[PDB]
């Protein structure tokens, strides 16, 4: 991986020891950038619900992942499950139980930099991954990038600045996740968020991340031509937004 500092280098160097699991996975995967590009088709507001427990910006919750997940099945697009432990408080059997409970495609959200997280992602159950712009060499992220793609998942590529971007067409991405916030500072800029969705080919599946509340941004971004939403912290505080959010 990239050399860091801060908390992300923590979370980095964690994540190269995780432990992998083993499991015989049950459904076969079911793409979520397809799913998005069907409910663009049938005008239905493309939310992914992520469920996260904590975070480096604050939040710190209880719920239980399996009612939540259920709860969203009816309204979301997909669920992206945090996995990291440490600062999100997340974990695989997280993972495992929702991905059992549900029936829409499921993204593994933690910092992957090793081979054998993705196979744990697919054990697990999930359907894809994020891969991290900013924590990988590009050389990695290529590699990483085929690797998922040879189980059939379609990753989603996470970018925040013009050099994550420029490196993410470079090698092939097809979905794309534009993050308003600097994992490394948490600093959140929409600027430069709509800046880079307007430098993204039309034909790549853009999700815009992070700091996602109200209908009226969910608007202005679609049009934009922001194909779907990962809403994490509103929707773990007050999870009955999502309605009012697809409306
Ligand atoms: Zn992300």
């Amino acid at each position: 991986p990239r050399y860091l500092k801060g908390w992300l280098e923590d979370v980095v160097q964690l994540s190269l020891r995780r432990p992998s699991v083993r499991a015989s996975r049950q459904r076969p995967i079911i793409s979520l950038n397809e799913r998005i590009l069907e409910f663009n088709k049938r005008n239905i507001t493309a939310i992914i619900a992520e469920y996260k427990r904590k975070s480096p910006s604050g939040l710190d919750v209880e719920r239980d992942p399996i009612e939540y997940a259920k709860f969203m099945e009816r309204y979301a697009v997909g669920l992206s499950i945090l996995t990291e432990e440490k600062y999100f408080n997340g974990s695989y059997e997280t993972l495992r139980k929702i991905a059992s409970s549900v029936s829409i495609p499921i993204l593994m959200a933690d910092f992957i930099v090793k081979e054998s997280q993705i196979d744990d992602a697919y054990n697990l159950g999930a359907d894809t991954v994020a891969l991290i712009v900013k924590i990988l060499t590009e050389r990695e992220l290529e590699s990483l990038l085929e690797y998922a793609r040879s189980y059939g998942m379609e990753p989603l590529i996470e970018i925040n600045d013009e050099n994550d971007l420029d490196i993410a067409l470079r090698i092939g991405a097809r979905f794309i996740g534009i993050t308003s916030r600097d994992e490394e500072t948490l600093e959140i800029n929409k600027e430069n968020q709509r800046k880079l969705i307007s430098m993204i080919p039309s034909n790549v599946v853009k999700v815009a991340e992070s700091g996602i509340s109200e209908r009226n941004e969910i608007e202005e971004l679609r049009k934009l031509g922001v194909n779907a939403f990962l809403i994490g912290s509103s929707l773990m505080r007050n999870p009955e937004k999502i309605k009012e959010l697809i409306e």
